[PDB]
């Protein structure tokens, strides 16, 4: 097998590479993700989330991806540098992977969302009017910050911070959810991921997962794509979530 | 067919009748729920949600209700007074039915919850030490005035009070929510209805679906039950959701 | 000088004896909180918050009190039990004192309360139906578990709890606050401890500080007493308020 | 008296021009915000509360402003179209007038702000990490998409949308609070408006009452200026307060 490490920083990286020779594995590094990466058996993110969302936003088809936290909290992660050696054996060895849904978005038709699309003020501190369409019945119109289509997995992202509810990452489904909403009364929306989610607003920018962004005015569309993100198995990623959400900082 | 009729208040019963008598369905009135409920065809309740809360809680098998509105919200409920007729008959005729879940608890056997089981303590302005077990798994300890565990029906009742997301009736999930809780952060869990909950304190009272409660001490366990809310089909149901919503108080 | 020692457990308590006679100040031992307090030139606290208050529950005119933490958080506390001498020196030989307003309420003429009046519901897990007037006028009617009238010290108890900001010792105000509203929105109301409060609802029971409580119907008013909770200046209230703050629960 | 009249629209400016004509007031009309207008008597407002917050930005001393809303809520103002005559004369011949305080920061000298100074991350979707100091003594470090340094007055704006409480008008505070902050627990701080405020961030805008904004890097302190917001008195302010609020959308 090949598989590919790709690092933020130097840090660990000539022991991974060693780690993986032992599992006959072929290694090339990657100081940046590329789209390359399509090419290898699996690949080794070494650093936090962040890392994971990069390489994920290099791939269509997705080989499985073991993470090495260097970062914060880790939920994508699977491992620390200072005991990855053996989950990365049985990952290798066993080779069970989770696939969770990728979401994509009309303005920007060939990136693909793990956590999270986001329709944002162009301008900070100043809002955009917002209305919210699902399976073409109009269920919102809101004057905010901005409004973040989250998957289950981004439950613990943009939603978290926006107040949203800690969703497990079995349970396939969308949250909407404003950011800095001006109104009374507002609720995060919990939805079926097989729903068409709409979003209008003028002057706005639309993001995806932190990471890669495109103004737009008027409509786009949200929907859940054909192209998953792509795992090793995390036997312990529900006993996990709840010991890892609560070191959010 | 025979239809019970359940009512609160005796106004609009004589022309709920009428309208089922030319329905050619024979019609026996209830001023009180009871368990010979389970022997009709089908039940119209009016009132609010609360009636139809309490016409489940002796139900076990459960006819088909179809719900008129003469409460607050009826998130629960097919038609107003005003105008029901119309839907009554596309309701006998088609005959379509939805079933939502509904999960029952240790502490008391034989009883079912449609929106919630909560957990409070029985001392009031009296906070209980809680713990949370999902699938066998400590997952929280929090101090709190209680603790509730929510189907995704009950998403719009006491847990939305208690802080937490509106969840779609036909996404299948629990919503774990403490009322009150003292601590600097604190989040709702939506979780899989397949999973076993389990809530420990002492000094506690539970209470399913503000109905019926009984006092414990140690744990109890909460789970998807084999008997679920059986209703006419809503075709609007997930339409009407977000507007009913906005209008709770 | 002669001094009360309250203590919750027996534990400290013949150490702080010892630190008092060394001070040449006379000791009276008390497991329980009495009326008989208010006969000493101070009081020294060996318990939590929860000791403090129900030391207060006694006291019409206050002797300053020191506090010496065996609790969890102990905003209204001075010292721990690894290091109060010196704390306890320095508090007595300047004899500097602050004085936080208690309020007292229609329902419990004799009663007063440092942290909260909550109106709650007689019935575990019903709502009651609560309105609010603030110097007359009614600013908010609400259905909810009960409702809160704290005072700014009382910010970090109940209200914090409800969901309310937290609130420097030093701004005298009311924050308003429901437990557990059935409604889509909702915001807490700080406003001057100059107004007069009004509570208004049927089936309810009234409790201050979370020590004693009645049932009542009809009109509550709360407002701000001539009696005082009495502290030895703490120095570094403000500066401690945001890590004690972050470490509740 | 000589009155400027300041209008972002031009419907309903003959009409107010004739009414002040007939209290003898010399009139001369503004398309827009000047420096030029403390040279007048006083000025009439006709817009919602964002013109008068522009009209604001150009004055250090302030001659009593009347609002006359045609905006949404109008916190600010003083009458609506419909019936501005009757209170007009009154504000005119009574003279009556309340200040507020605004706030000024370091970024910005010459600037003042009556609702909030909001620091924010120069791109969107991008958190910035910042660090609060209250009178020299850090008080929280966490990483959001802004935080909000808002007035008593600013409670209904920014702050609110933030999740802050709703703060009567005649209460001097601040109001500190995080947009969006990415962490479990956090809370709104209310202080003392005689303290000094520092905040420090790296990449971000500081933005005074969502109207003129500079980048900065590294610290700056917000503090109470010597030069109000000077309003007719509003007789119904504090009891139009709640249900204002109750309307913001
Ligand atoms: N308040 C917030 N604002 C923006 N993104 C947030 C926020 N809270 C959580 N996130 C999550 O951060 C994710 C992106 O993570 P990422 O690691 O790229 O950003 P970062 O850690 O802040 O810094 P950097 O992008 O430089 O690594 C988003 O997908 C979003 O879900
Ligand atoms: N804060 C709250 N406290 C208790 N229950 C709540 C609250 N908010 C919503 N509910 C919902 O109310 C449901 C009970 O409905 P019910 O109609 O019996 O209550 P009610 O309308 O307040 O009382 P009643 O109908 O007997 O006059 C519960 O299952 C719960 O989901
Ligand atoms: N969720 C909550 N429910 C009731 N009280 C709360 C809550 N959160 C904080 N408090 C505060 O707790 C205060 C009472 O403190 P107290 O020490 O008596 O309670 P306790 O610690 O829970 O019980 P105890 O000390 O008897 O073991 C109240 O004045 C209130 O401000
Ligand atoms: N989510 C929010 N984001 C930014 N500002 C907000 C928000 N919610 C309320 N505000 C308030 O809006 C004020 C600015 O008012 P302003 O009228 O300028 O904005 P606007 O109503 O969006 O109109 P416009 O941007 O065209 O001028 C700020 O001082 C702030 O207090
Ligand atoms: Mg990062
Ligand atoms: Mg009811
Ligand atoms: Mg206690
Ligand atoms: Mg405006």
């Amino acid at each position: 097998m090949r598989a590919a490490v790709v690092y933020k920083t130097d840090g660990h990286v000539k022991r991974i590479e060693e780690a993986l020779k032992r599992l006959e594995v072929e290694v090339e590094l990657f100081n940046q993700p590329s789209e390359e990466l399509e090419n290898f058996d699996f690949i080794v993110s070494v650093g936090g989330d962040g890392t994971i969302l990069r390489i994920l936003q290099k791939l269509k088809r997705c080989p499985p991806i073991f993470g090495i936290n260097t970062g914060r909290v880790g939920l994508l992660t699977h491992a620390s540098p200072e005991n990855f050696e053996v989950e990365l054996k049985k990952a290798v060895e066993k080779f069970e992977v989770e696939r969770f849904p990728r979401v994509s978005c009309s303005a920007m038709p060939d990136v693909l969302a793990l956590n999270e699309i986001a329709v944002l003020s162009r301008k900070p501190a100043k809002m955009i009017d917002v209305a919210l369409r699902v399976d073409g019945v109009e269920v919102d119109r809101i004057r905010c910050d901005g409004f973040i289509v989250a998957t289950q997995i981004g439950s613990t992202g943009y939603a978290f911070s926006a107040g949203g509810p800690v969703v497990e990452p079995y349970l396939e489904c969308f949250i909407l959810i404003p950011i800095a909403p001006f109104r009374f009364g507002w609720k995060p929306y919990v939805v079926s991921m097989e729903r068409k989610i709409e979003v209008i607003a003028e002057k706005a920018i639309v993001v995806a997962d932190g990471q890669k962004s495109v103004d737009f005015d008027g409509e786009i569309t949200i929907e859940k794509s054909e192209f998953p993100a792509v795992f090793f198995k995390n036997e312990k990623r529900f006993r996990n979530l709840f010991g890892k959400v609560r070191s959010i900082g």
